[PDB]
């Protein structure tokens, strides 16, 4: 029905002013960090070299409790790399500066939707956050940056007063989600457009939230695969941009005559 120009055109006419944007990993491969899922380049196909039993295990929460040394392993890979947002990052951020943006629920971790400059009200970061971390013993807080150190020299960060293993502010499997996502309950019934990208929709509960907006509301997906509640609840509005997180992103700026806005934006960042 609905076409990647339809869906530009409700936003260009203003027929769609609340959006609401869900992300996953997919939309940080362009930026050099590997996403989770994707057969051979993801996470879970190139843990060989962690002792795990299966690759999902280093981001389970029982698992961390029996033995945290592999999930501060592999920490110590991607925080030392710098990362800078990409095209998908900038465009939710124009999204915003045009007033467009209802809320950015994102499953990352990796803090690139706060470095395109998208305030944390406008943000739930639904599986947490490296800026942060918590004794997992006596609750203390302690900003991320105080276990960076541990972590490049192979420790465990344990807490400073009762020595307890100290995790950054995410969100392991079998580990509530922070307070904001609840956020869902009214963000998404005002929700009048749904962009999906770049994730897979396997982890639950973010992924339902594809089906909490109103059956009348376009959901937009630019995704490699048709994935999720997308796949086999589709509804009439939906629309599937297959193929690259760039190329779409590209090709709807390009619809909605955003290049020049885009330009500005990215000279002012970068
Ligand atoms: C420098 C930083 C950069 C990053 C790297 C740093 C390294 C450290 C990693 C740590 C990360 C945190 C781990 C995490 N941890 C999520 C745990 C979920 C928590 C949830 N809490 C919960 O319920 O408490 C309830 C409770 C209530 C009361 C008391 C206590 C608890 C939970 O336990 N639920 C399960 C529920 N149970 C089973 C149902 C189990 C308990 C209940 C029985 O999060 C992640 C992640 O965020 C989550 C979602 O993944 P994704 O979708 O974002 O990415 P991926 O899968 O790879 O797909 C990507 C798609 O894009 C496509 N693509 C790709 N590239 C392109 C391209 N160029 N163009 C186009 N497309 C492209 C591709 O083709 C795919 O299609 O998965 C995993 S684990
Ligand atoms: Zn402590």
């Amino acid at each position: 029905k609905l076409s990647l120009q339809d869906v530009a055109e409700l936003i260009r006419a203003r027929a769609c002013q609340r959006v609401v944007v869900m992300v996953g990993a997919g939309i940080s491969t362009p930026s050099g960090i590997p996403d989770f899922r994707s057969p051979g380049s993801g996470l879970y196909s190139n843990l060989q070299q962690y002792d795990l039993p299966y690759p999902e295990a280093i981001f389970e929460l029982p698992f961390f409790f029996h033995n945290p040394k592999p999930f501060f392993t592999l920490a110590k890979e991607l925080y030392p790399g710098n990362y800078k947002p990409n095209v998908t990052h900038y465009f939710l951020r124009l999204l915003h500066d045009k007033g467009l943006l209802l809320r950015l629920y994102t499953q990352n971790i990796d803090g690139l939707e706060r470095v395109s400059g998208i305030p944390a009200s406008k943000l739930v970061e639904a599986h947490g956050t490296f800026a942060s971390a918590t004794c997992t013993v006596c609750q203390r807080p302690f900003p991320g940056e105080d276990i960076r150190a541990d972590v490049m020299a192979d420790r465990v960060p344990r807490c400073p007063v009762c020595t307890g293993v100290v995790k950054p502010d995410i969100v392991f499997f079998g580990e509530p989600l922070p307070q904001r996502f609840l956020l869902h309950v009214v963000d998404f019934p005002m929700a009048d457009l749904l962009l999906i990208l770049g994730t897979s929709l396997e982890v639950e509960p973010f992924a339902s939230l594809t089906e909490a907006v109103r059956s009348s509301v376009p959901r937009l997906l630019i995704n490699r695969d048709l994935v999720g509640p997308l796949a086999w609840h589709p509804r009439s509005r939906d629309v599937a941009q297959l193929g690259d997180v760039v190329h779409g992103v590209e090709s709807l700026v390009e619809l909605l005559g955003w290049t020049e806005e885009m330009r500005d934006l990215v000279q002012r960042e970068t």
